């Protein structure tokens, strides 16, 4: 069903954010199941397979639009150093993820492309809440201090 | 246990020919499904999966070796056009990576590497039944006819 | 729920559009049914079945919003003479109906009519199925040919 | 002891049987090779089926004070195509039947009655596989080598 | 496609397995003749566990677009009575063991890793037959044939 | 079977390496228990076992090759004071162990001993996980402190 | 609880003749084994495991005694070459445990160490019944001959 070009443009787009966040956070979880912080690994694994499931979506989506999707151009992870550092880019790999993702709910709205703009806000409602998990851990290693954190996260 | 520079150079290498044969799988199952396929997504989708597991190990022998594992850089997918060519184009991904692991594993038995070799081993032994199935495929295709072919995949 | 006039308009228009998918759809299934099609026949009976659901929630909200549900008036049919002229019929008639739904959900949301805006979101979202559905069967009909396409849809 | 003749019969049959083996194993997984799962698994429970008649025939043959003979292989018909394949196993077949047939007749003369009955049995086993064979080769030609194949993909 | 010499050493490899295969079952189907059925069914197992090796060598040669060699039947080392049965099987196994690790070295050689896996994994089943007859000759010379034959009368 | 002289001497060096670990890690497993650290208790007599269980494997080996295990001879254990040292003098052992168990498999390999090659790599396989154990718990050490970690092996 | 400088000394001696017994049966286990006498090897078997037994309980009173478990100083395995002289040999070495054990057991009621007294005369009931064990065996082999009873154990 032939799909505005600038639609399936904005869907390779957030397609490709997609794709780097499945390759940093698989990476992140198996760094710190590397390091011992076995429940950190398991949780951001569990993040890495739900950024897979919305590619997945967002495939389907440009396939059924008849566009191509992109699965060969991936951008810059944004590898953290340390447990902290991890997350603080997951943050900003998420701020980027969730701003692409309202300029394409916009342009969805304007070419009447109702579906799609359901299936982004469905991403998007999902990335908030990653971006909630974010923000509630780095506070939790203000406030129990990075040694505690840490080793909260030993075990499963 | 900090591994040769030159094994990790080498897992390092098979790991983005994984990469690149997840997201070309991936792509063909979901171009197969788009075209009614069934049977061909469903047996692409698994392949898929399957490199991605394979990926799993890869990064965590390297990170096991103290080494960096390369999620950034990206080969070229090669994505077919049409059924014929989608499984081709596998085949042809294949070939390139059976060799690249027989030039790891040379390498991993000469510095005494012995369970990477193993990995590698086994990991060539997955790509080994890939290519037996991939050949098999086509083969079919010359025996039955590309309509019949295409017809036998239509339902799962 | 004293609803707006032009809101209640379009979801009339929409409601008669489904009334003619149920017979269409219907008519189509047995047609598929009696030439001993009976996976055509059985897909195209549950596509009715779809519309009829849609026809009832439509129905439904028309009388919430102090409407009176038109299911007097009956639009054309578009009967095929064969297997893929009635699936052209069917796509032809899925095409409009998703063009109906997006001027009304254009309305929906000007008047903020928001949880009228969802159910036609909801079933554009059924009706855009349909269509991946439809121009899926046309394009096998091409990859596998008229006969196998027509083999394949003997048995259930 | 038993017949002297008879156990050169049984050893015959046996030595069939040992030919159909191989045969019907190669082909088999060549099929499977091609992806002809379908064929390939039938062709398996051949080959399971014939190794059961040898199993038989080598023991009434020790209970002969016969030697069983399992070191004398005849030539295998491999098939180079999956209907070449099905003439080089009718083929066998029917040289198997005969044979069969003879043997019987000895043991009809002999008196040996219960080597009979075994071979009996197992030519009723070769008439099935006959006209399984027949049976294939007629579709190829009712439905067409293409449709036929893609008949036998799936299991 | 695979390296000409690798398929040759596939294809002794799978002969020595066929003549395994039909020697065991002998043996088996003599000590079961015997009333030795505790003799009979470990070399019955022996015998299956054979077919199964030669069943994974065909699936690989023909893999590697070569073509299996079933139609040369080698030399079978039937034995008079348990001792030199199980002796036999012995010089088979020690044959068989030979000629798997010069195959597994030109495997090795060309890079032909997945069929030295193959091979690794039927000549650890072999080490372990062997061990098994050395066991089980080694328990005639500490018990006595006369018991030996008795401890192998009954399941 | 008859089997070479100097693998034979490898193996009962092998076993000698294995005979000193079982001793090794059973005491520090029982002082663990008795300081009250029943985690580490508990996993240290998971070593024990696991080299119990590849000692049988080499004995079972070597009298098949006909040689004559040495269970007389038993090397020095490595008794840590504290938990940093016992896991330090665990580690210590294992890189000896797997130094050895390499020259076992390079010699074994040019005698064409190859069921041994691959009981050793299984051996080595189980040695260097349990090195990644090792070298994570002392960087757990560092990650969340000593009082932390001694804490957090407190209960089962 | 401090513990008595010479109840010590005699838990370490007694740990000792167990440290090896564990490896004398052991060893004479799998020669069984090998030998295919599958009923002694697994008796034998056991009887090793048991003697593993025994040495966890002293290593764990001569900690909770506030002393040194002494697993470093392995003294003569007696390995006999032959089903008779093995069960000998094991006769031997048992004979020289329960002296040890009953000096041990004097001294710790000298000292009012009741509850090492019950741990010790524990471990003396247990050889005492494996020197049931070999008595009866030799003795089995008088009464029936190296031949059946060697037959005898064959099997499981
Ligand atoms: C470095 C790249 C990737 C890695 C390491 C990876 C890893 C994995 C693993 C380990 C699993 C589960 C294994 C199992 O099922 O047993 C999985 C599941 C999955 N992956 Fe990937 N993956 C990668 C990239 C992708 C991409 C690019 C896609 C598609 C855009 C994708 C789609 C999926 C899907 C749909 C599932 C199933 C999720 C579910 O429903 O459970 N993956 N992945
Ligand atoms: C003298 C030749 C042979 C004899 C007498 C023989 C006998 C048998 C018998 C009695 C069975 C049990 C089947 C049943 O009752 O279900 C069997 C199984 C089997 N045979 Fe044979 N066989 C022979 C040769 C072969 C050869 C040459 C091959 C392959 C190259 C082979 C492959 C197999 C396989 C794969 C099985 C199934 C084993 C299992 O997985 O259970 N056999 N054989
Ligand atoms: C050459 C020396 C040894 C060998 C060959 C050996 C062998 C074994 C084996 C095979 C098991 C069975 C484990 C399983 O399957 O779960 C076992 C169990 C065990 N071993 Fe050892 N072991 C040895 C030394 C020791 C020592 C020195 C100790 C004590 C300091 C010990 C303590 C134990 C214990 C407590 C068990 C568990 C037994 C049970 O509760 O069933 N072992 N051993
Ligand atoms: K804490
Ligand atoms: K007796």
């Amino acid at each position: 069903m032939k799909g505005d070009k600038k639609v399936i443009q904005h869907l390779n787009k957030i397609l490709g954010n997609e794709l780097i966040a499945i390759n940093q956070y698989f990476l992140h979880s198996r760094m710190w199941n590397d390091w011992g912080l076995k429940r950190l690994g398991a949780h951001e694994y569990h993040e890495s397979i739900d950024e897979m499931k919305h590619a997945d979506k967002l495939i389907e989506r440009i396939l059924f639009l008849e566009g191509l999707p992109n699965l060969q151009d991936l951008g810059k992870l944004l590898i953290g150093e340390n447990t902290q550092a991890m997350l603080q880019c997951d943050l900003n790999l998420e701020l980027k993820a969730t701003k692409d993702l309202r300029e394409a709910i916009v342009h969805c709205e304007q070419v009447h492309d109702y579906v799609s703009r359901d299936l982004l806000k469905d991403i998007l409602e999902s990335e908030e809440e990653h971006i909630d998990y974010l923000e509630t851990q780095l506070g939790l290693i203000q406030k129990v201090g990075l040694e505690n954190y840490l080793q909260s996260h030993m075990h499963e």
